[PDB]
């Protein structure tokens, strides 16, 4: 059937190459695509291709890319490739583009996620020539309808000078329904509007992204699937790790400090997360609710089941089988999810108002419960922050989770001083690995370090930092949070120049005697 | 006249001394008090003078004590005195509490301040024995009024087992009907309930703290003071600093990118944000509102003046001669002013909301915008992080002052590495200092090194921070934040070592 319900779009439809060349050298341009879902494919492709080829003849040729955040090959990857873009916001996972950002050839910020619409809006970014956002449909009266994500594509249609839709037949057209945009003041000029979101299942808008048709100048008609990464099975590690913390959950349930339904639940994407979902589906709770960035395996089959009642999300985070799961039933599914602009999803006031359990990962965290999630010893990006402020600082628990080492043990995720901060002391209250979970609830930086070094911390590196610590508390400036600034950083310099965080038995080690 | 308007409470009345023996050893204790306000005075003194003895005699007696901010010598100055608080949350700034703090003596935990309530009632700081709150008078009908803070009170009253109420005639009674206290979950149980303010001005609750009066277990009459902000007037390098800052305020009206009556505005204490409110008084901006934590000297004059038509706050922080000029205009002031529960001044839905301006102070930040407000070195602790981290990262604009250097000289504001983080990068956008202002909006950190250290960063620091940044690009790990480890905190240890950031 008819994807563009509208008779008049239908007269801007075009190839993929014809709508490229829109986009100039210098352009800023806002993409849908968050979580690998959602993003724009034809078009980036085709403006790669031209961007090279301008490059070989020694034509300048580069645009700034707003994002929902992650996207996939086709976008992050061909544009990368391509050396196609000076600045990227806010979120990436492509290796090309990462690699682009860690030599310094593109510029990069990851913003909160939930703040990037109201700072694109400040016009932080500065103007919009391009909103380029995929479609599953458009409906007879010109709106819009997202794909597997909402992301940032309202805020960045309103923005644009020029408009260009990806209607893709890839896409389950039965997705139609499944979103939520609201028209309400969330991220432009203040006094905002209050967002009256009460309850994780509540609607406040319609299925459309609304755009002036005038300012459509493409609509390219597409076939091509998103970026369906592998489903990342849960190792001993991870399940030791969900093992803690559902071990946990039933504690403060059975002492009246969470309701047996527990609260709306945020996770990260990974395979601890997937160990997590795994667990509650067998766990002793009911009638779970998600209010988080994503929709994940392990959701679908909560769903199913009615272990879980609803789950929103910006955006899906799915497996091939997943994927296929959710299209083969999207009828029933499309009851079950509700799909959000990012800055709702991510919204402060309402994760707060709903009191969500933030459950996230790290890269390393200091014996004091500050967390690293960004820069490899602190100077090379990972990923970004994403949402894992928006989430760890309004939550009613703040939760990180990780395997307790890296690298094959030779890196300790616990470290003397974290050699980058996203989440301070204050934003972190529980934090677990393979070897246990530490509670800091109402602990000093002091009692901090005393749990995670006990609870968090591997056998082979405990000892290590029980010594820093130990000499801190005797040496340090101050003793209210003990570091010697003399080696606070040193073991992340050991790697760097030895590759193991361990230390050689042929020199002297204070933790060796 | 009687300040104790419920006929049958004036029957629990009692002396300090025996007031002070419903405190136990271990119990866990919430005060009212904020900046220096409406904190406790009479019970804690008699409190510290028996945990002396008993400590002399060879028991034990110490208590957790949360606060709403700040209190005064009284309180903390006493308690600390007599080693008595195991435990303190969420910030303080008497010298002697400071002292146990970093000495490991007593245990603190410095949380944001409009999250202490909601964390207080999932349990975070354990049972609440006892609620001690300093009221300015007991209506008719048992109502609290508060003095000359709301704070926390309101939460610690519902929680705590025990109250503990000191009616003090030192405050002004007329302070009863500037407190809008809300009567709905703004900090309770989830689902929380939606608090309908939509603009700086409205008042959504009444004028009193509610509480059982089967828990009130005693009533203590007091007299005594809260303390003063300094009187002494912002020096050049904090006007240099309030400049460019009005500068920037006019370029952004300018651009349209901030209404001609700016957005509700939050500050810190101190001398700069003093020197930002006396260039607003005499500035083009106009109907002005304030949406803060603390009410202070300039914001007061302006309020005076009309350049300012409403102030939001939690508390007061006023100079002794600006107290003086506040309390004979009450009537005046309490129409301009409204003092609200903690939680909801430093709530962030609201303040996104809003699209407050924040203007806080700090220690420290380093090339690339990271903040540190609390902890010399990394491991001395000065006040707390306060409300900036609520404001910072929830306002329309997060902004950062302070004089590029401090120590006379000694010390650089600027520095390779913060030695310890409040505000990541994320949540600062614009740092001013008496050398200038970076405007960090839409950059990435290499581009925002380049912004900090050309316009912030003293010239005496400047060419060594470059020289820093400029090896690390070159040989960091990595390039998209370059650092060189080895060297990252070398600028604070040589301070450590040798008194100065200076080489020899
Ligand atoms: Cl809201
Ligand atoms: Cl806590
Ligand atoms: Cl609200
Ligand atoms: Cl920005």
């Amino acid at each position: 059937t008819e994807r563009i319900r509208n008779v008049a779009l239908r007269s801007k439809v075009c190839p993929a190459e014809t709508a490229s060349e829109l986009i100039k050298h210098g352009d800023v341009v806002g993409t849908s695509g968050f979580t690998g879902a959602g993003y724009p494919k034809e078009v980036p492709k085709a403006l790669a291709q031209r961007m090279e080829a301008a490059h070989d003849r020694g034509e300048k040729y580069q645009i700034s890319l707003i994002t929902g955040a992650s996207t996939g090959p086709q976008l992050d990857g061909e544009l990368a490739k391509a050396n196609g873009v000076y600045f990227r916001s806010p979120f990436n996972t492509d290796a090309t583009m990462r690699n682009r950002i860690n030599a310094g050839e593109t510029e990069y910020f990851d913003n909160h996620l939930g703040q990037v619409a109201g700072r694109a809006v400040q016009g932080n970014y500065g103007k919009f020539n391009i909103a380029l956002v995929e479609a599953t449909a458009i409906t007879e009266d010109g709106g819009i309808v997202p794909t597997s994500s909402v992301g940032n594509s309202q805020t960045f249609l309103n923005l644009a000078e020029k408009v260009i839709i990806e209607v893709n037949e890839w896409q389950n057209p039965m997705l139609e329904g499944i979103h939520d945009i609201w028209d309400g003041n969330v991220s432009g000029v203040p006094t905002r509007d209050i967002v009256p979101i009460v309850r994780a299942d509540q609607r406040v808008g319609g299925p459309v992204l609304r755009v002036n048709p005038d300012k459509i100048a493409a609509i390219v008609r597409t076939n091509d699937r998103d970026r369906n990464a592998p489903f990342a099975a849960p190792d001993e590690t991870a399940k030791a790790i969900a093992g803690y913390l559902l071990d946990f959950f039933g504690h403060e349930v059975k002492q009246n400090r969470l309701p047996p339904s527990l609260l709306p639940l945020q996770s990260g994407v990974g395979n601890v997360a997937n160990a997590v979902l795994e667990g509650l589906k067998e766990g002793p709770f009911e009638n779970l609710v998600g209010y988080s960035e994503v929709i994940q395996d392990g959701m679908l089959a909560m769903l199913d089941s009615g272990r879980m009642r609803i789950a929103s999300a910006s955006s899906f985070s799915l497996s091939p089988e997943a994927a296929e799961e959710i299209n083969n039933r999207m009828d029933f599914f499309r009851s079950k999810i509700i799909l959000r602009q990012q800055d709702v999803s991510n919204s402060p006031g309402i994760i707060r108002r709903l009191g969500c359990i933030a459950m996230n990962g790290m890269i390393e965290a200091d014996i004091y419960g500050n967390v690293n999630s960004t820069r490899v010893m602190g100077s090379k990006m990972m990923n970004g922050i994403g949402g894992s402020g928006d989430f760890a600082r309004s939550s009613y628990l703040s939760i990180f989770l990780s395997p307790s080492t890296a690298k094959g043990g030779k890196i300790s995720a616990i470290v003397p001083m974290a050699a980058h901060v996203d989440h301070i002391m204050q934003d972190a209250q529980i934090f677990v690995t393979e070897q246990g979970l530490a509670d800091l609830r109402g602990l000093s930086p002091v009692q901090r370090a005393r749990e995670i070094i006990s609870k968090c911390a591997h056998p082979d590196y405990r000892p290590m930092l029980q010594d820093y610590f130990d000499r801190a508390l005797k040496n340090s400036f101050g003793k209210h949070t003990p570091h010697l600034l003399t080696e606070a950083l040193s073991w992340h310099q050991r790697f760097i120049d030895t590759g193991t965080m361990l230390p050689s038995s042929l020199e002297h080690h204070h933790h060796h005697h």
